[PDB]
């Protein structure tokens, strides 16, 4: 069981100790490509790089690099692309990746501005009539519709490969209310967000992996995937309580470093899964 296991840590306060064991056990893989100098402006944080083994490659010949990782959860049969909030110079790459990976959903867990600084570029159009052209990657992005809700917004976008004139509907699931500090108090809205992404079919294998990012693409991003996978595994397994969220996180950290940036985020993932497991079964 993992809910009793929750109190066990809450009462001992030892979330730090747990989370640090995760950091200590977490896999360590080369990120050669990320650290190459030409890609230095393709990274938002020096300390957040995709492993070479799991990194998304852009179908460019020059520089296939984007700071994005395929998290492939075999047991849960879920894939996610975790990426950083795009940079001014990588917005085109981000959409190229979306396109090339046949993603349906983009999940954004941060605001463009947080704590008075730009956490990522404004990489989607904010008004229907002001489409975005990404000339480097020959993509056109159009806001089609936007459903703004209390804790998150869902945007229908139209991504058009200008080279081939195919267009796809991309959903942009934008969680707008993660607090500037720490983590939400209840996971209720994060789960509604997750279930919203789920209900869209953006997590389903008929599509490319969902693209999820926050600023680094590991903190809140990790929390999103970890909760989704954990919940999906609880539905899939004969014994739901057997789902060990540390074990899941560690599996996910084989694909991208840093997933879950703090013990408070770890705690919240527990909360999210614990509370999420409840909701599924009614």
């Amino acid at each position: 069981e993992m809910e009793k296991e929750f109190e066990q840590i809450d009462k001992s306060g030892s979330w730090a100790a747990i989370y640090q064991d995760i950091r200590h056990e977490a896999s360590d893989f080369p990120s050669r490509v990320a650290k190459l100098p030409k890609n230095k402006n393709r990274n938002r944080y020096r300390d957040v790089s995709p492993f070479d083994h799991s990194r998304i490659k852009l179908h460019q010949e020059d520089n296939d690099y984007i700071n994005a990782s395929l998290i492939k959860m075999e047991e849960a049969q879920r894939s996610y692309i975790l990426t950083q909030g795009p940079l001014p110079n990588t917005v085109g790459h981000f959409w190229e990746m979306v396109w090339e990976q046949k993603s349906r959903g983009v999940v954004m867990l941060n605001r463009v501005m947080e704590k008075g600084s730009l956490k990522c570029a404004q990489y989607w159009p904010q008004k229907e009539e002001k489409e975005m052209i990404f000339e480097d990657t020959n993509l056109k992005l159009t806001l089609i519709s936007e459903d703004i809700k209390s804790y998150y917004t869902v945007r229908q976008l139209e991504l058009e490969n200008l080279t081939t004139q195919e267009t796809r509907e991309i959903l942009h699931f934008h969680y707008t209310t993660w607090p500037d500090f720490g983590v939400p108090e209840s996971p209720a809205s994060f789960l509604n967000f997750l279930f919203c992404v789920r209900e869209s079919g953006s997590l389903s294998p008929e599509h490319g992996p969902v693209v999820v990012h926050c600023s680094a693409g590991i903190g809140r991003s990790g929390t999103f995937c970890l909760a989704d996978t954990c919940l999906l595994l609880m539905d899939k397994r004969k014994d739901p309580s057997s789902v060990d969220i540390k074990k899941v996180l560690l599996e996910m950290r084989k694909f991208r470093m840093g997933l879950i940036q703090t013990a408070d985020q770890l705690r919240f993932s527990y909360l999210a899964v614990i509370e999420g497991a409840k909701f599924i079964m009614g």
